[PDB]
């Protein structure tokens, strides 16, 4: 994958996922800001959809290392992914749709999808 194909790839996800969801164009802006309000029903849903979309989520809503790294090695170096991977894989959420806005926010404490459009 090229930086390119990842920021059209995250684009189409974003714009699948929004109608998916009905989120609020603003609400889908804030997580793409990385500004995730974790409590937010269609913001989990939204966030929910994204994980999955990627491999990120499983369909057993485990958090998939090698997911999240096919998506991160071309944003962040071996040591942040490693580090993202083993703080994210902490989180522990009964409810998926809370697992998957946790997720995303703690993935944005790393990079933002936002911040891909600026590579």
């Amino acid at each position: 994958m090229t930086i390119e194909e990842l920021k059209t790839r995250l684009h189409t996800e974003q714009s699948v996922c929004k109608t998916e969801t009905g989120i609020d164009q603003q609400k889908a802006n804030d997580v793409i800001e990385g500004n995730i309000d974790v409590e937010d029903k269609k913001v989990q849903l939204y966030c929910e959809c994204i994980l999955k979309n990627f491999n990120i989520l499983d369909k057993n809503n485990v958090f998939k290392p090698q997911g999240i790294k096919a998506v991160m090695e071309l944003l962040i170096d071996e040591n942040s992914v490693k580090q993202l991977v083993s703080d994210c894989s902490t989180i522990s959420e009964e409810n998926p749709h809370l697992k998957a806005s946790k997720l995303v926010q703690c993935v944005s404490k790393y990079k933002t999808m936002k911040s891909v459009d600026f590579l």
